[PDB]
């Protein structure tokens, strides 16, 4: 076993060295009202890592539209990061616009619990989704041998910002839930006056007293989430390999 | 912070009480040559949890065809588990065929690190993906307010089984990687007769010495993983709320 930050905790406070300079987490993002996704990869100039950075870069504007920043992490130097970014631009034709943390002592890695039994020296493929208050909302741990599904990271952030904004819980497989579709779930009643306004009216669909929902997300919001999943499901038209 | 099992560790040995009887983990699955996905939910008779059990049950045959079993987990009693399964069968017309662990003392929850800052008493939405050797391969921590995307759990298990069988690493967003499509990544050479036998005489595409791939998976394997993602992206034809 190892120790990790937990969902509901403030992301651990730290200044990190990146190829963009020194950044304080989570404050750099909190002070702009931004969410961030921090993700790790084992090493620069590795093929799975390179596919992931290109996947994040292609989705960069999707993240920026949600008000989400990206930051990467490995135990490599900032020099390594800059040369890898130049490799990706020269060979794939894609610019990596977001910072990468350089963690050559493993300090950030040990703090975030990103050293698993697959490697004592390089991080697994961790993801921390952190809201605009600096609180950890979701964590994914993918292994050395498997690339992430980046569209699922976009679905998580979008669904969580809708849940927070509309005061709703999000069903499995939203926005394509097999029971309620794009429906969002009404939380249990907090106070008794905000139990009567709901209980003593309709306006909610219900399977039982503990299971009610409505569809309060904008068509734009629902369609943006559905687009993430359609992109994840689409056979790519042209491969970025075929044009060096 | 809190402690968790790590990727590459043997799943912690434990006997658990389920609504199907007592099971030893991971030995119950390992002894059959099966993978298992252990996932947790905060409490029976909660609506997000209910949508996720229905999602897993609808995908149960997809898991069984991969040689993957499912097992759930909450702090509720086996009685609660049985009454909740009856509620789902009566109100949604879906049978939940897989066991749920009853953890009323929080023993399993504490050993798997499933008690986060969102609740001292109820697990978050944890997922442990465990191979047929009993080794942890991936871990997801989703929060109380957000349902999982179960088709990404299928993609992970399908991609890891293919990676293990074909001796390949899996790119981001496989099988729809924007650089190599359904390509799988050749790992760095094992022997010195490998770095010889495939150096120039290999049948690989390469972007660089450290980035080579081929497409050794069957169209059946690729299309199985693409169907997961098509299902995730499809607006349901019929919702299960307008029937029983």
């Amino acid at each position: 076993p190892g120790s990790i930050p937990l969902i509901g905790e403030r992301f651990p406070e730290m200044e990190v060295t990146t190829d963009h300079g020194v950044i304080k987490l989570p404050d750099h993002y909190v002070s702009q009202g931004k969410w961030f996704v921090l993700f790790s990869h084992p090493a620069d100039f590795t093929p799975v890592s390179t596919t992931e950075f290109v996947s994040f870069a292609r989705r960069y504007e999707d993240f920026q539209r949600l008000g989400v920043d990206l930051i990467g992490l490995s135990v490599d130097s900032v020099f390594s990061h800059i040369k890898w970014k130049e490799w990706i631009e020269r060979h794939i034709g894609v610019r990596i616009p977001f910072p990468i943390i350089a963690d050559p002592q493993g300090t950030v890695a040990r703090r975030l619990g990103l050293l698993h039994a697959e490697s004592a020296t390089h991080t697994v493929r961790g993801v921390f989704i952190v809201d605009a208050r600096g609180v950890i909302r979701t964590m994914l741990y993918y292994p050395m041998e498997l690339g992430r599904l980046v569209d699922e990271i976009l679905r998580i952030v979008k669904a969580l910002k809708l849940g927070d904004s509309l005061k709703r819980a999000v069903p499995a497989d939203w926005p394509n839930n097999e029971i309620i579709g794009e429906g969002l779930i009404v939380p249990p009643p907090t106070t008794e006056d905000q139990a009567r306004a709901r209980m003593e009216s309709g306006q909610y669909r219900s399977l039982d007293a503990w299971f009610s929902w409505d569809t309060p997300a904008s068509r734009d919001d629902v369609e943006e989430a559905r687009r993430y999943l359609r992109r994840a499901a689409e056979k790519p038209a042209k491969l970025l390999y075929e044009e060096a």
